[PDB]
């Protein structure tokens, strides 16, 4: 139906991030509306929550045919409530979403700053939960950071259980990336593969893609698979941790003062312009403390440090020379 | 219809810096929404994405005439969604886009910096991806490189095929001016060819153009066409790189101080400003190592050339007529 | 409406300086969107953009009443488009300069420094050329040269035929005169004619004005026009070339000096010091190379004159009353 094959429990891979959430979402799959009645699911994006509970609808159809379970996103249920509204559809609305046997919601991050929507869904879970039926709700931040959000709401979110989803880890990665290749149809190396998993870690969406990148460029160029291949291919593509020493390099290479400058003991404004610069940025830019960061560059207290950064900011404030100058600094540094 | 007849497969012409998108491009529209669903081609200027997505909406219409197919560019999508908006008839611009059978949007770019549209875009690509429905997407930069992108987004433009154009070799260009002149319907020899190819290396956009001077102006004077008239033609359409060598002839050209002097090893501040004048000016218009120009300039110390640069940049950040120096410098280096 | 019943294709006079763009512009306005789409036409002042311009739009608009053209300022653009987003009336600002079937937008260069009216421009032209609507674009200079303008957009004015008018010659001058004499309809010596077209070249405009007063003149001394009477009504109205022997003449007759010891080898400070104030000036004033220069100064090496003329230079840098002399001997010299 609305729901995608190949989101399935039995192709989603169990790693340590993700285990809690795939155990509640098995569990309401098996004991629907007797478990958890409200499931609260959030993480990152490109998490695997839309592939969790696409599993739980799939799961739920099989074992019981008879079963209503709808899915859909906050953005399609604010759309219908409000055109049924201009269409004098709403009893037709409230017959189809309050009377399904599972209910399905992503992202109901969307509904903050909704204020009917948000009534109107709270009304629909009341419903839903007084039948025994079962309500399975998607985010990306846990309820209680949701802005705009009616007590009411908030309260009936935490009621359940909340599940998290964390980003995933190397042996996770390789297992995703080994049942996709597998899923498709295609024989690769253990290198490329852990090449792929170490080189890209953001989410898993983005792990994909850069699989299925390098077997096309390997399908066009006419050649398997290799380590060299995945680099080539996988060049474009490839965060950047600044450090204290980054930055000072960053900056001995745009203004290019000599290394030990700095650390020199000289009030002269030639000398000391660049040290107060390059302090300003380390303290906005870095997260290293005060005290460390006088350490590191010159040993220097505190005091120095803040009236230096403070009157930067000051003449920044009202001179645009050396707004472009900075600008261009935090440009060429990332 | 809204295709441009011209843009199609067979006249464009395939190299080494379009075959990677061409073959991405022609295994889509082999394959819509099976192959690659999110296609993502980015590159300069006047290279041929256009052409490109043109020649897919012109295959699988061809190929399919049932197809609803939809080509057009961001801003055209952002106009006509706050039009929606203001006019209210966005049910109506939701039912136009999320049910086209394949989409084809220009230049994402225009969309960074404008929040809404990003919204009804991720919408809508999540419409279409779920309803297996083709979409392909130019740009000028990487995903990963745009501004104001949404993590959504960027990692739903990273799930598919990513591909990349880079500007055409000179047997290309020749090929692609061959293509041109007899698609135009008439003969220009492979002298004139050679000199325009070899001439320009910008974009094809330009490439044309200049062509169609060369025929035009021998069209108004009434001669064949041959290299000594495509040289009379392209007098003022016809980058320099720039090197130390000629930098320093510019300087000797301009404050005109002998070749051997800033080699001296002289301390009078007549001898040595030019000296760090020139090596202020490389620094900041040469891509060469420090130590390297260091060498080049007699042999020097890269503190030296720190200390005299630094004293540059503090007379130039207080002093004018030394400012329209150093701008007509830069001005007549070029 | 918007066109000049003066400014059309009868009026002008083909000469070597616009028969090129006359020519392309002929083409344009016979094949309207066929043959040169984006046309783009630069010059200097008062040479004939605006009237062949208007005589485009004046075939198109005889030949084809069906046809959509639109005359207008990049002045009036910026305006008109400000206007309306400051109104919220954009999408009416759209639907106006996007269905014009031939857009002849003037005086392109005004464009620079707006970078969201250059960004609506561009998407309208984008808009134009995708649609097959004739493109022609008037400048003072060419599309390269104009400064703030995206690598998009230039491109843009160098995908077809860019032309260039030059300022004209004395027989396409002395019948231009003819021409505007004959459309007024009164009889004028060729002799007055000849006259006028040789002691006034600088565009239309100025020889213009030299003819109304002329006329003018004559009507108020009601005599008949005669080489005379132009001379005398041309009194007030009417570059020379700067010369290194004028110029040592001069120098010499400020700084109390003769003529035939300039060449002199004697190195005395009161004949050396107004020798290189004239070196200097004919050093920042004249084309001439300093080989010439040197021959003229006896033979004097360019070590030499390299030497004197930085000493010139850095002499007057510390002082303003050298400079006052420097500016009184220009402007006897002017
Ligand atoms: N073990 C796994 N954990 C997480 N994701 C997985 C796993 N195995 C496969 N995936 C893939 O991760 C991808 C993430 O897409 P998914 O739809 O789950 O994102 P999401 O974060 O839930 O966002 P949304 O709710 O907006 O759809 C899917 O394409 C899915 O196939
Ligand atoms: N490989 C090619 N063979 C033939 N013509 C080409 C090729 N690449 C580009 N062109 C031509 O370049 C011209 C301008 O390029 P085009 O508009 O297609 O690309 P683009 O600037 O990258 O696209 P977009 O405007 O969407 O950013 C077109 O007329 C097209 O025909
Ligand atoms: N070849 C020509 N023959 C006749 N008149 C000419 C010719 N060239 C220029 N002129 C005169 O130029 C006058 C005004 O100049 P025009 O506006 O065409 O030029 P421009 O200064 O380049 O334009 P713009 O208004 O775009 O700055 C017209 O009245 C026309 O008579
Ligand atoms: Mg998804
Ligand atoms: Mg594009
Ligand atoms: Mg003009």
């Amino acid at each position: 139906n609305m729901l995608n094959p190949k989101y399935t429990f039995d192709t989603f891979v169990i790693g340590s991030g993700n285990r809690f959430a795939h155990a509640a979402s098995l569990a309401v799959a098996e004991a629907p509306a007797k478990a958890y009645n409200p499931l609260f699911i959030y993480g990152g994006v490109g998490l695997g929550k839309t592939h969790l509970m696409h599993a739980i609808g799939h799961y739920v159809i099989d074992h019981n045919p008879s079963a209503k379970v709808v899915y859909l996103s906050s953005e399609k249920f604010t759309n219908e409530f409000i055109n049924s509204i201009r269409d004098n559809k709403a009893v037709d609305f409230r017959n189809r979403y309050r009377n399904v046997d599972v209910l399905l919601i992503d992202d109901i991050q969307f509904l903050a700053g909704k204020e009917q929507t948000q009534e109107e869904f709270f009304h629909t879970f009341n419903t839903l939960h007084e039948e025994s039926k079962q309500i399975v709700i998607s985010s990306d931040r846990p309820p209680k950071e949701i802005p705009t959000l009616e007590d009411r709401l908030r309260s009936r979110f935490e009621w359940g259980l909340i599940t998290d989803i964390t980003p995933p880890d190397l042996e996770t990665r390789i297992a995703i990336l080994r049942k996709k290749a597998k899923a498709e149809g295609l024989d690769i190396p253990n290198e490329v593969m852990l090449y792929i998993a170490n080189q890209i870690d953001s989410n898993i969406r983005e792990l994909e893609g850069a699989l299925i990148r390098v077997v096309a460029y390997s399908s066009l160029i006419n050649k398997d698979i290799n380590a060299d291949l995945a680099a080539e291919a996988l060049k474009d593509i490839i965060p950047k941790v600044i450090t204290i020493k980054e930055i000072q390099r960053v900056v001995g290479q745009q203004f290019n003062i000599k290394l030990e400058d700095f650390k020199a003991k000289k009030r002269t404004k030639s000398v000391a312009f660049p040290r107060q610069i390059a302090m300003y940025l380390s303290r906005e830019m870095t997260d290293s403390s005060l005290p460390k960061i006088g350490e590191e560059f010159g040993g220097r207290d505190h005091t120095t440090v803040i009236h230096a950064h403070e009157k930067i900011s000051k003449l920044l404030a009202d001179d645009e020379q050396l707004q472009q100058h900075v600008k261009e600094i935090k440009e060429q540094l990332k």
